[PDB]
C-alpha cells in the first residue's frame, strides 16, 4: 500500500508546511506539521486549556468511535526556551493521503507552549524521526511511519517541499517523475534518533567547492539552515552590508542585496540552493534589513538541514533495516 498527501506552506515565507491528516472515526481532519526531527504525533484537542487555543482545529476523542484512552500514559516535549507541551495519550485510526494505520498513538495536548498557540494554522505535529525519541511514558510509542512500515510497498517516504508553492509527501513509493537525474544515497546514523548524515562539503555562489565533512540532520520541522560558524561566515562575507546582529539574533542583510546560491555536497553529487531561497524578508514591517536563511549552529550544538535546504531537493527517507537518505535534483 501507499499514501500521498499535498503539503502547503503556512505563509508567504515558507516558515512551515502543513499536511491534512484524518484522525478517528468518522474522520476528523487536522492540518499537521510533518517533522522529521521529532517522533511524537500530538494534536490540539478538546482537552487543551481553552485559553491556549486560538483558531486551531481540535481533535475530540469523545466523538471518535475508535478512540481509546491509553491508561496512565503521559507525554511531554521540552522546547529550547523552557516551555513545553504535554498531555495524555489516545490510540485511534490515522490516515495520511489514503494510507491508514490502526492503533496509532495520538497524543492529546493538555497544555501547549505559547508559540504554538500564536500560530493558528498548525493543529499539531506528526513526528517522523526514529521511535527511540518518542516521549510517551511509561510505555514508549511508535511513529506513524514505524506503524505503517509493514504495509508499505517499500519502507520509504519522500519529501518534495515547494518554494512558495505546494509540495508532496509520499509514503511507500518513489515517484520517478518528481526529480531529475539520479538519486544519490548517503549513510544515516540513528545513534541520536535523528535522520543524521554527513555532507561532503559546500560552495558559496560560483566559488570553489570546499571538501569538508558536515555532520547534520535532515529536519523538515526546522525552517532555516544551521551550519558551522566557519561556513556561515564564508557565505555572508559575499553579501555586501551583511552582518551578524545580536539584537536580531543572527545574520541580516540589506533587503536590496541579491543573494548568492549555496551548494552542499551529497557524496559526489551537488545540491544547489538558489539565493532567493535564503531571503526571509524584513526583520520587521517596513524595515530595510532582511533576515537570512543560513544561520550559525554554534548556539544549537547540532547542524540542521532544514526546509531551506530540503526544498531545493527531492529527498528520500529510506527506512530499510540499514536506513539511508537519498537526494536528487528537481
Amino acid at each position: 500500500s501507499t499514501g500521498s498527501a499535498t503539503t502547503t506552506p503556512i505563509d508567504s515565507l515558507d516558515d512551515a508546511y502543513i499536511t491534512p491528516v484524518q484522525i478517528g472515526t468518522p474522520a476528523q481532519t487536522l492540518n499537521l506539521d510533518f517533522d522529521t526531527g521529532s517522533s511524537d504525533l500530538w494534536v490540539f484537542s478538546s482537552e487543551t486549556t481553552a485559553s491556549e487555543v486560538d483558531g486551531q482545529t481540535i481533535y475530540t476523542p469523545s466523538k471518535s468511535t475508535t478512540a481509546k484512552l491509553l491508561s496512565g500514559a503521559t507525554w511531554s516535549i521540552s522546547y529550547g526556551d523552557g516551555s513545553s507541551s504535554s498531555g495524555d495519550v489516545y490510540t485511534d485510526t490515522v490516515s495520511v493521503g489514503g494510507l491508514t494505520v490502526t492503533g496509532q498513538a495520538v497524543e492529546s495536548a493538555k497544555k501547549v507552549s505559547s508559540s504554538f498557540t500564536e500560530d493558528s494554522t498548525i493543529d499539531g505535529l506528526l513526528g517522523l524521526a526514529f521511535s527511540t525519541l518518542n516521549t510517551v511514558s511509561p510505555t514508549q510509542q511508535k511513529t506513524f511511519f514505524d506503524n505503517a512500515k509493514a504495509s508499505l510497498d517499500s519502507p520509504v517516504f519522500t519529501a518534495d517541499l515547494g518554494y512558495h508553492a505546494p509540495g508532496t509527501y509520499n509514503f511507500g513509493f518513489i515517484d520517478t517523475t518528481a526529480y531529475t537525474g539520479s538519486i544519490t544515497y548517503t549513510a544515516v546514523s540513528t545513534k541520536q534518533g535523528f535522520w543524521e548524515w554527513t555532507s561532503t562539503g559546500y560552495a558559496v555562489g560560483s566559488g570553489t567547492f570546499k571538501s569538508t565533512s558536515i555532520d547534520g540532520i535532515a529536519d523538515t520541522g526546522t525552517t532555516l539552515l544551521y551550519l558551522p560558524a566557519t561556513v556561515v561566515s564564508a557565505y555572508w562575507a559575499q553579501v555586501s552590508g551583511a552582518k551578524s546582529s545580536s539584537s536580531v539574533g543572527g545574520y541580516v542583510f540589506p533587503c536590496s542585496a541579491t543573494l548568492p546560491s549555496f551548494t552542499f555536497g551529497v557524496g559526489s553529487a551537488r545540491i544547489v540552493i538558489p539565493g532567493d531561497y535564503i531571503d526571509f524578508g524584513p526583520i520587521s514591517t517596513g524595515s530595510s534589513s532582511c533576515f537570512g536563511g543560513i544561520q550559525s549552529s554554534a548556539g544549537i550544538g547540532i547542524n540542521i538541514f532544514g526546509d531551506v535546504a530540503l526544498k531545493a531537493a527531492f529527498v528520500v527517507f529510506n527506512g530499510a533495516t540499514t536506513p539511508t537518505l537519498g537526494f536528487a535534483s528537481k
